[PDB]
């Protein structure tokens, strides 16, 4: 499957896709404004995630940091970025279809619209500023807005035993982006596309 990946935003980012234990494609790459990057990802990927990654810094060896994102300091991601990431989530082929969602459980750092470019169903976007209107216990300092399972680390907000509902936290995510998962147990947002489709993932795509 092809996901062209699409930065719209007026800065850099990098691009990050991962299946939490190996890298997609290359894994990562630099995206200025307005440049597009183009991954194949195989068949049958299960729990596939796409993300964008702010002010980073690389050496001649891919290794350095991330503000947001950042996985385990590499260019290259192989496993899934530090919170606060708005993420493209995807399980491909399975049982002949793919599901593809836009998640705010582990927060948000950049606007996204994730699309098929080939027929058969709807779009997903979460475009809404979060960052600009995030409440003040959720600012991460290093940029973003994170979730309150990583900044409160309890049950309820992390949803430990599977007996969790939504919060003044989730619903501010759900308010802002009704189309993005808000916490692990909201309603589904979840588009079911004809399996082996192909797709756009695009950073900042109204501004």
């Amino acid at each position: 499957a092809t996901f062209e990946i699409v930065n719209r935003c007026s800065y850099t980012v990098w691009a990050a896709a991962s299946k939490g234990d190996a890298a997609l494609d290359a894994g990562g790459r630099q995206l200025n404004s307005g440049e597009s990057w183009t991954i194949n990802v195989e068949p049958g990927t299960k729990g596939g995630k796409i993300w964008a990654r702010t002010d980073c810094y690389f050496d001649d060896s891919g290794s350095g940091i991330c503000k947001t994102g950042d996985c385990g300091g590499l260019l290259r991601c192989k496993r899934f970025g530090r919170p606060p990431t708005t993420l493209a989530e995807f399980s491909l082929n399975q049982y002949g279809k793919d599901y593809i969602d836009i998640s705010n459980i582990k927060g948000f750092n950049v606007p996204m619209d994730f699309s098929p470019t080939t027929r058969g169903c709807r779009g997903v976007r979460c475009a809404a500023d979060i960052v600009g209107q995030c409440p003040a216990k959720l600012k991460a300092p290093g940029g973003g807005c994170n979730d309150a399972c990583t900044v409160f680390q309890t049950s309820e907000y992390c949803c430990t035993t599977g007996k969790c509902g939504p919060t003044e936290y989730s619903r501010f995510f759900k308010r802002l982006c009704p189309d993005a998962f808000s916490y692990v147990l909201d309603k589904p947002t979840t588009v079911t596309c004809p399996g082996s489709s192909n797709y756009r993932v695009t950073f900042c795509p109204t501004a």
